[PDB]
């Protein structure tokens, strides 16, 4: 109606070259202004500062023939300047409102600085902790993945589908990486992906669909091939699935240089592969110049229709309309806003809050028979390890707008907040890893630890001198932030060598030790789980991480996070995940080892920590399940409720999880699927009922012909505090 | 060709429904099945050993059943009956199709002589996961090599003229297994889920089964794994669309052990329901499950199975027996004088020793200290100590899947060397270490009669004993690695290294200063970076079979020049799995020499390369290749020819391998694929010419639409001594 008629007239004034130019998305890198004057830039990524963005925008408005405004993109992944936990840690909060509010805040900060478009949320399902980009995602499960995709896009864009992007603090979200990028073979970033159509839809695709359903304005095509076709050239995925079946209405952008990397892939030259991508459904070309370089010749030669180009152009224009940018090219260019909106205390309070509700307590034995945690606010507490006094490694990877050198390290932030209460000391203890050249590439992008030439024994001795002065050791150990993220694959998931050696020495002091574990991925921790009294997985907490860790270790906040990705025992178990098929020879409960079952010779089938695992300072008690009927026909739905009681000594939160088992299928079904969850707070002593409505929709799945169906027969309804501790009841449809 | 049909029509028109279902029944032996046979309810038996026992049982089916339909007697004769050839994986490393077909000929001659008419072999599952114990039973990761051996083996069992097979009483019906994809079990755990695209199936995994069908294989065995979420035994797309309609298979499909009933645990229904689905899918014979005898008639009465479907399955069982000549002579294989004539003769064992020697792979043979010469070949003098838990065990020599073998009768490494080297070398022994630290793990690793007699002794005592022998020897043969039952069925490892205590024993032996030859026993690729750096000489002896000790002497002391070449990639660590030679390029490939480069497809903690590539294997001599002469630059055919010259001091064989790379595809193509090979023998200083014929058919692949096509365009033709060091020339189609 309004939009259509307005874009109609604009497009009537546009040459074929100007339409192609709308598809072009370079970096800002005097240079770029010449392209804009010629009409060749549809948008810009990675320019920073509201004042520079406005100046570039004035060029498009006043010096291109047609005055079409630009989109301004950036990877706002878990914060602009206020830095939240890395997405993988954030997912462990299981707190959909807190996650939406973290996106709302990032949108407000980046919009204050002229950014209208973020390459986020990342929703790739991942079952392989070798892939460093698992830190950017939501874990292994497509139901939780879908809800979080929903929280992030609604936080970025607005909650009401029919009233998004209309505020100057709402920005366009970009869901990535369509698709299956998390199944890169052997955990190596960019590697081949291959899987059946059924596995895709039943296990990998839904979180993309949730983002589209949530209103996401853009989609990014992934680097990986699918069915032998790079995603950026896959008509089936970019048209049949994304548009025909899912009903997406925004535009598709490639990843960085996605188009020209298809040459490397092995499917042709730049003209050939640019036309395939445009014909596939790809709308916007990030840096490759494949569209600008070759579309007009391909149209000349009949390999692309004017129709195809006009669709892609209109989608670019439609996004700019929906953002409000024809109404006002400077909607996001308020030079006053960054002082009012960026790194405020209200933003930092909420990031610190959610950080301490995202950490995951994996162990809390004795080290006196009290649990080691929480810690008494007294005495002397030494913080020892390579991660104890580094500012730049606090935000996590993918924080390209952060102020790395400004945020407090663990040693600093605890010393400040416990001023007058606890004597906080420090020892580096060890390097990151004994391999210096590895430590260097693990600490790039400003994350150096300023590695010395001290022998491992020199730092070891210094740390034991300091630990003898202390009552409790906080071992700050694990990964550097850039040991995860893009192009950060590991074949080994252990605690690095010199750190584990430092750790045992600290355990040999007989003093209580709290492992404060920094990581972007599941790690292999069987030794730590056996020998270390207390273990808190702090992932990477963001810019406020030090204080949140102080909140949790000293009991000001009772930990409530739970794993959203499985923690295998060793690397040989990958992939290991909670929602697997039963197989025809399952190892039954307690039976490892049994010959001629599906198990290994040298380790049992179990993860170290299952999906949904998370301890608390307090314990929770579950009743059995109350179903409102045993069959579904009775009312078309049923209700499954339990009462959870806080039986310990601490007010605390508990993530109640709903699992379902389709017992008999026309194809093999998983042994459980997350189908619901509810995070509740309980005062010590109090109880509450948690109900879940079971609907026929909740039981659907893509059968062998890819029909989305619920089949009659029996289900097991389970509820509990992780995918291994559940009460069970029984329903049929 | 109509005599068979008229005969089987006449027999089938006399059969009650029950007796037709009887023919479909394959129980194990245990009136051990004599009640069942008398009621006409047994189509064959498996694992009955003894020609006289088989003859008595068979006389029961002739004389005591109403119709006198004779039985087929099956057994897993995989790489030998009592003359044991190397395990298939080690056997595939010979690259000698003629010697491989002769190994099945010998096994068939021995197995028929003892009454067996039917072997479950060849196993042609492609695998790229060395965690899976069953790679020992296969042919490696490549489908062109695997298909040739499929043909070699089926021709060996049944006869070379596919139009004139099974007519002799020393030819037996083979069974290709396990159809299909059983080698892609997830996380390398046996029986676990398999999922992949239809495109990967046919370009990467499927051809060895078809090659066997084309070779005339009489029967086919459904695998344990699910495929597209349907267990292979219920998969009608697989068993009917692919196997018969597309490939033209004329024989019959048998299940693996209790395959049908294990579909209940798969989660696809009760015994009657899955039994009906399998017979409707194209499964003809039911191994032990009793699902066909238990439910088929009930399902016909209920209208879930047609008679025509039952008659189809029955007819193929009867055609199998006819083709074996069994109706005409039910006792064709029941000659009580044939055991002494045909089983474990000098001639058979000679051929086993020859091929074993020609299958071991020389992985490393560096000279050390002040030696003018490499350690191998050893000099026929002085004292050579054989040390390690594989040094003096007879029962572990055959390898896994030697069910008929005589575990006590085959010489251990120290005995064979001792007697063959009498009067030239003083051969001594020390156990050195247990197989592994965890005793419970050793007993699971040495079951099925493979005990090493673990003592009460401490590791130190055994080390002191070994080092005391070692100090009196001139050279040490470190006989280390796996027991036989650490591979095979249900023998997955999540750790692919040398066991802890053996590693320790090796390090002490290296520290003696005396030369050390690691003689590595194993049924799978191991991770050997430490050994590749610290051991001067390494020979992979896999498991050589009944004559392994004698062939180990042949090679170690020089009379045989090692010619084996790897058929499966050895990764540097488990974190690299899957790693294999025929992968896609990706869009961000790490170029040669570039590790580590950020934003390439590589790892942080290891480069992308295997420790030893596919087709790798050394010699005591050197082979040099001329450049490739192509008879024409563009595609009748074209001819690709090199000259190979033995430039070193010893006669020896060399596997010449041909690789082809399709440069641009409509889908991504592998960086190279084996397309030919040729094992030549060169006297020292001799040159020979090696020529391959490149036809369009050799360049066909399955495209996105699963059309089998060669696409015009450019090709790299390569010839070399392994998949990483090749001469290159260029062919255009
Ligand atoms: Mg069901
Ligand atoms: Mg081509």
């Amino acid at each position: 109606q309004d939009m259509d008629r307005f874009i109609d007239a604009l497009m009537k004034k546009m040459t074929v070259e100007e339409k192609i130019g709308q598809l072009n998305l370079p970096v800002s890198g005097s240079d770029v202004a010449k392209k804009i004057e010629q009409g060749l830039v549809g948008g810009l990524l990675n320019l920073k500062g509201v004042e520079k963005i406005r100046d570039v925008q004035k060029l498009a408005i006043e010096k291109s023939r047609l005055g079409i405004p630009l989109i301004f993109g950036m990877d706002v992944v878990h914060g602009y300047e206020t830095i939240f936990p890395i997405p993988l840690g954030l997912s462990c909060s299981w707190d959909m409102e807190a996650i939406r509010k973290s996106a709302r805040v990032a949108a407000i900060e980046a919009s204050a600085d002229g950014i209208s478009w973020t390459f986020s949320p990342m929703v790739d399902i991942s079952r392989d902790p070798r892939w460093g980009r698992v830190s950017e995602g939501n874990g292994e499960d497509p139901f939780l993945g879908g809800a979080i995709a929903k929280a992030m896009v609604s936080g970025y864009q607005g909650i009401d589908l029919n009233n998004q992007l209309k505020r100057n603090d709402e920005i366009m979200a970009c869901v990535k990486h369509f698709a299956l990028y998390g199944a890169g073979e052997a955990g190596r970033d960019y590697n081949t992906v291959d899987m059946s159509r059924n596995r895709m839809f039943n296990e990998y695709m839904y979180p993309y669909q949730a983002a589209v359903d949530a209103g996401v304005g853009s989609v990014m095509a992934s680097f990986n091939e699918i069915d032998g076709i790079p995603a950026t050239a896959n008509k089936w995925l970019m048209t049949d699935v994304l548009r025909k079946q899912w009903g997406f209405d925004g535009f598709v952008v490639t990843d960085f240089t996605g188009i020209s990397e298809m040459i490397a892939h092995g499917i042709g030259d730049l003209q050939t592969v640019s036309a395939r991508a445009l014909n596939a459904g790809v709308d916007m070309d990030m840096v490759s110049e494949g569209f600008t370089g070759t579309i007009k010749k391909s149209i000349d030669e009949g390999k692309i229709s004017m129709e195809t180009l006009d669709k892609a152009c209109r989608r670019i224009l439609e996004a700019k309309y929906k953002l409000g940018l024809f109404d006002n090219p400077y909607k996001y260019c308020d030079l006053k806003r960054p002082k009012r909106d960026i790194f405020t205390k209200e933003h930092r309070d909420a990031a610190r809050k959610i950080a301490g509700e995202s950490f995951v307590l994996l162990k809390n034995d004795k080290s006196s028979a009290n649990p080691t945690l929480p810690l008494k606010k007294e005495g002397t507490v030494a913080v020892i390890g390579p991660l104890a006094n580094t500012r730049s490694n606090m935000p996590g990877t993918w924080s390209v707008a952060a102020r790395l050198n400004d945020y407090p390290s663990v040693y600093e932030g605890l010393k400040e907040m416990m001023k007058g209460k606890v004597n906080i000391t420090y020892a580096k203890g060890s390097n990151l890893i004994s391999d210096a050249a590895y430590e260097e590439r693990a600490t790039m992008f400003g994350r150096s630890l300023n590695r010395d030439n001290r022998t491992d024994k020199e730092m070891l001795d210094e740390a034991l001198k300091v630990a003898a002065n202390a009552d409790v050791i906080i071992a700050a150990l694990g990964e550097s932030s850039e040991m995860s993220g893009e192009s950060s694959s590991r074949t080994n998931l252990a605690l690095p060598d010199v750190q584990r050696t430092l750790l045992e020495a600290l355990l040999k002091t007989g003093k209580p030790v709290v492992l404060t574990l920094f990581t972007g991925r599941p790690l292999t921790l069987t030794w730590e789980q056996e020998h270390v009294p207390a273990i808190l997985n702090v992932w990477f907490g963001g810019s406020e991480a030090a204080y949140a860790i102080g909140d949790v270790l000293f009991g000001d906040v009772n930990p409530s996070g739970k794993l959203t990705m499985t923690f295998p025992k060793n690397v040989g178990q990958i992939p290991l995940f909670y929602n697997h098929k039963n197989t025809g020879r399952p190892l039954l409960e307690g039976k490892w080892f049994e010959k001629f079952r599906s198990n290994y010779l040298d380790v049992d089938n179990d993860p170290l920590y299952p999906f949904g695992y998370g301890l608390s300072y307090t314990n929770f008690q579950y009743s059995d399940i109350t179903l409102s009927a045993p069959t579904m026909g009775q009312d078309g739905s049923v209700t499954a409720m339990v009462t959870v009681t806080n039986t310990g000594k601490y007010d605390g939160a508990e993530v109640v999880q709903l699992y379902i088992r389709d017992l008999v299928g026309s194809i093999t079904r998983p042994v459980k699927e997350l189908k619901g969850f509810d995070k509740i707070f309980l005062k010590a002593g109090e109880s509450k009922t948690v109900s879940f409505k079971i609907t026929p929709e909740l039981l659907r799945f893509y059968d062998y012909e890819l029909n989305y169906v619920a089949e009659p027969g029996d289900f097991d309804i389970m509820i509990g505090g992780n995918s291994q501790s559940v009460k069970t009841t029984h329903l049929s449809l």
